[PDB]
């Protein structure tokens, strides 16, 4: 069991990540209720990302833990020291093994790709999946996470960060609005896939 | 001023739009009721679009108007649901051809599904101007967008609209469009953004 303090790490993924990236969608999309819907495979990830430069396209960050520079580098890793809330038992463990350092235990990722906002004229950034494994949540790893993720789109200029939370996920709304994040009720998704989506022609 | 059948082309926008799509966004913001929240000027349009290949960032398509490559224009000839009032016809004479009305646009750029663990596109804007709207331009300038995205292998096609514009609503369900309840918009921006550490 992890205990004290812990050192957590926000680097970017690696096409080496993608097993962990996989795994960590599918425990996300059965939190989210949406396991039918995930499709999600090792290959589909190395067909789709680290395509184009990091910032610029789809790109994940990875957050590790484990127990406690030249000019023009895209981003250097975010570290940071945690005192634990609780000690953590997480039986899934070995199952999460770092291949960037074997000592890490992967915990986290998040997703993020460029916005536009033509009201403001300018980009921003838009926040696809945010996710941090059970024993590892409520004691600040994915305000790290979330943070690591605006500090870069604010150097990048951007005008705003966004993203979608389901209704009934109270525990995240809490988490987004204690940060500042506004929740806009008027706004509804509409999605065109499928068979409506190979239908719609000229 | 305008009976009849009219040709409508969807084209690529070039810098020389930015007049025109500045004048558009502020049309679209007066109806969506931000107003005051929009700040676009040109100068902020040349500054942020035309900076990266069509398709592959933020991506401007112009509907035009007139009596009767990575993107060949799409032409398609438009039977008039009622003549059309156009007061606004002179401030909006299209830069490519003289003889064209701009009368809409659409603003898209690429999205991604991490379920499909695939690319697809994202609509942020999509307007018509008053007196061309219900007469079949708005269907064609998105299906121009829907066209290009499955060209591109595109996983989904998504957009966001508001709970109380109805006829956009109906519109975007009468395309095979399903509007998701459940999900929520949040935004960190302005004060907040700009107070945001680490
Ligand atoms: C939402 C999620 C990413 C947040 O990450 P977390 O690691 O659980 O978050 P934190 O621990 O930084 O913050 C959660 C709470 O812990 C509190 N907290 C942080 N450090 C703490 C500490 N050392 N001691 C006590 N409380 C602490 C924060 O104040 C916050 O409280 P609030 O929610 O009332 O503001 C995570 O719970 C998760 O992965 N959930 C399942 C997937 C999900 O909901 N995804 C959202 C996609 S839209
Ligand atoms: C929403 C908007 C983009 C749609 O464009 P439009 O040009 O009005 O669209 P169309 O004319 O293709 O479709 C509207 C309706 O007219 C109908 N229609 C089209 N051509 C027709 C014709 N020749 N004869 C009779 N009816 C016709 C369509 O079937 C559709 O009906 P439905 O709404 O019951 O499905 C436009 O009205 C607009 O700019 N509105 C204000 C801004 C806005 O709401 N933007 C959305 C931001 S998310
Ligand atoms: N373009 C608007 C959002 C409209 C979203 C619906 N089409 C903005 O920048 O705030
Ligand atoms: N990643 C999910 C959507 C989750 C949105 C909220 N984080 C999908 O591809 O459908
Ligand atoms: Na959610
Ligand atoms: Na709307």
């Amino acid at each position: 069991a992890m205990e004290g303090t812990l050192t957590a790490t926000v680097r970017l993924a690696t096409p080496a990540d993608a097993p962990s990236i996989a795994k960590l969608i599918r425990e996300l999309a059965d939190f989210e209720e949406l396991s039918h819907a995930c499709v999600v495979t090792e290959e589909k990830l190395h067909s789709s990302l680290w395509k184009l430069p990091p910032f610029q396209g789809p790109t994940v960050l990875m957050l590790e833990v484990c127990q406690q520079h030249a000019e023009g580098e895209v981003f250097e890793p975010i570290v940071r020291s945690v005192v634990l809330k609780n000690p953590i038992d997480d039986s899934a463990r070995e199952g999460f093994r770092s291949p960037s350092t074997g000592t890490h235990t992967t915990v986290g990722f998040v997703l993020f790709f460029p916005n536009y906002s033509t009201f403001l004229a300018k980009g921003g950034y838009y926040i696809e999946d945010l996710y941090v494994r059970k024993p590892y949540r409520g004691t600040g790893l994915g305000t790290i996470l979330l943070k690591s993720v605006v500090q870069q789109a604010k150097k990048l200029r951007a005008g705003r960060v966004e993203w979608c939370v389901l209704d009934w996920n109270v525990n995240a709304i809490k988490f987004y609005e204690g940060l500042g994040a506004k929740v806009m009720p008027e706004w509804r998704i509409c999605r065109l896939t499928g068979e409506a989506l190979e239908a719609c022609a000229l």
